[PDB]
């Protein structure tokens, strides 16, 4: 494997990126996700979608009539984003957002974009510093207990000695991989400066693609369900959470 | 397709039962249990094995000086137990033990007795009426989503609804069938009577049965760590419960 930096990698794949992400599955999960954000963000106001890609999330804020700023640190990501009809574009890294404090009533870090910050702690710090007091992080991350069952899986026993440590492993394609951390539950508990307001289970239970074609209303009902009980939701594929900048 | 009680099902084959559980797997739960038990129960004790069926953990207890009475409705699984040598046996159901009020320091429900006992009200209420104060139950059941992602992968969609409001479901073989009561969170907060102790998960990965016989330790060691994580615990493919009579 070739071991790039995440946006370098994003760089590569940013033209097919779309492409990949339109599975049964994935549109289910972005049903879910556009269920959440409508649940959180009641009214138009001032976004960030941070490493926010090809600009999925903004353009439907965009079509809603909200004030969306698209950063990420790609290139070419940025530049699909543009060619989609994203408005406002900017190249920057979370470590190092260059908006003035209390800018944003909102900050959305979506398809698990701190899970591949290199520096959480500076990542975190300029996110609570752009939002205004009480505005929202609303994001999703990888799953510790997800990636090592697939570890298990993979058959990977050296290195989840390793990453039950870390909580850091490898992610990627075939020929080119960069690394990501994968979340625990204490990892969203008493993060300076924020109230934990919510925390849900993307995919709580794994269906075969064959029958979310057959019922994808039923299987979107069950899911938002099973995302709201808090007992289960560290079973599931991907962990979304919303943080509320605290006074 | 016939339809049985449970203590029915388990008279047609109990000089079956320990030969269909030795599997790797199984080796494994009870290995986890087993080590639960010797962590519970620091001292030799009077202990009620109740469901406890050919007798394995009465034998476990009886071998570390013990004093174990094993209780069961079905005659042939207690003649089973009798021949491997146990001590003590006695047949009745969990809803009404023919044994004096306060004369146990802990109750065994393992191998999900508790999940098959048709009256749980009344079941429960014995388990309390049989204990001393402070008195331990410590217990094993079937996981409502754990037959729920069996179900997804396998069942008509109406039987998954019918399963979501009943947490019932038919169990047993392709020939004779009883129904398995699988729980949930809600059904161990607040039982009359008892305060929870530790909820814990049996099996919370997946291994490849080949995996398991090849690291056996190594996989021992790492479920024994999961097993103590409370936010993880529902994703197991069984669940081990300690209760305390309270006052
Ligand atoms: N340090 C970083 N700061 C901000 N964004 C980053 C950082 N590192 C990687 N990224 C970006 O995070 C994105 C992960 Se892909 C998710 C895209 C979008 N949020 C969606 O949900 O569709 C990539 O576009 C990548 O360039
Ligand atoms: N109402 C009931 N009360 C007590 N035991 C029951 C009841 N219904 C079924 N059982 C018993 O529950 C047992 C489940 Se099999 C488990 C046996 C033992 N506990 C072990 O772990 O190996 C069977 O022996 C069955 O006969």
């Amino acid at each position: 494997h070739m071991k790039l930096r995440s946006w370098e990698f994003y760089d590569r794949i940013a033209r097919a990126y779309d492409s990949m992400y339109e599975t049964p599955k994935w549109k289910l999960y972005h049903r879910l996700i556009g269920s959440f954000l409508e649940e959180y963000l009641k009214n138009p106001c001032r976004v960030l979608d941070l490493g926010g890609g090809t600009g999925k999330w903004s353009l439907f804020l965009q079509e809603r009539g909200f004030e969306v700023v698209l950063v990420d640190p790609s290139k070419e990501m940025l530049e699909v984003a543009r060619e989609k009809g994203v408005k406002n574009v900017v190249e920057a890294k979370a470590e190092d957002l260059p908006f003035p404090s209390g800018a944003f009533e909102a900050v959305l870090a979506l398809g698990d974009v701190l899970s591949y910050v290199e520096n959480k702690d500076k990542a975190f710090s300029e996110i609570r510093r752009v939002l205004v007091p009480d505005g929202l992080l609303i994001a999703t991350v990888d799953n510790f207990y997800t990636f090592l069952q697939q570890m298990i899986e993979k058959d990977a026993w050296d290195q989840i000695t390793r990453f039950l440590k870390t909580q850091t492993t490898s992610v990627g394609t075939t020929l080119f991989s960069f690394n990501s951390y994968a979340f625990k539950p204490e990892d969203l508990d008493s993060l300076e400066g924020f109230e934990t307001v919510d925390i849900r289970g993307i995919g709580v239970m794994e269906y075969p693609d064959e029958r979310i074609s057959e019922r994808e209303e039923t299987i979107f009902r069950l899911e938002q369900e099973l995302s709201r009980d808090r007992n289960i939701i560290w079973k599931a594929d991907h962990i979304f959470f919303v943080l509320k900048k605290k006074r």
